[PDB]
């Protein structure tokens, strides 16, 4: 399928144990997609002071359209030193590995895969 229905655990930035997916734009997008497929991906909602507490490169989920079955259609955009790789809509948050942190909520998304 070109899209996959996912429910992403929303983590508080100070709980996150693994604060990024790797060391290159290509690696973080790769690893983010693998964790999304394996159900081991969390979401941190972006507010003042969140991103400096996470590791670059960043992987964002961004709204790709204006929401089947409650699931917002999203795609991945990476960012490294202020340059984004991808073009999409509003940020829903930044993806991080999930290694068992307790979430505060779930974000239903339809991921363009």
């Amino acid at each position: 399928k070109t899209h996959v229905q996912l429910s992403l655990p929303v983590l508080q930035v100070r709980d996150v144990l693994v604060r990024g997916f790797g060391d290159s734009v290509e690696e973080v997008l790769s690893e983010a997609r693998q964790h999304l497929k394996d159900g081991t991906c969390g979401l941190v909602e972006v507010e003042k002071g969140v991103l400096p507490q996470l590791e670059q490169p960043y992987v964002f989920i961004k709204r790709s359209d204006a929401a089947p079955h409650g699931h917002v259609m999203v795609e991945l955009v990476a960012e490294l030193e202020g340059i984004q790789y991808g073009r999409s809509g509003e940020t829903l948050g930044v993806l991080v590995p999930h290694v068992g942190e307790i979430p505060v909520a779930y974000r239903k998304v339809l991921l363009r895969k």
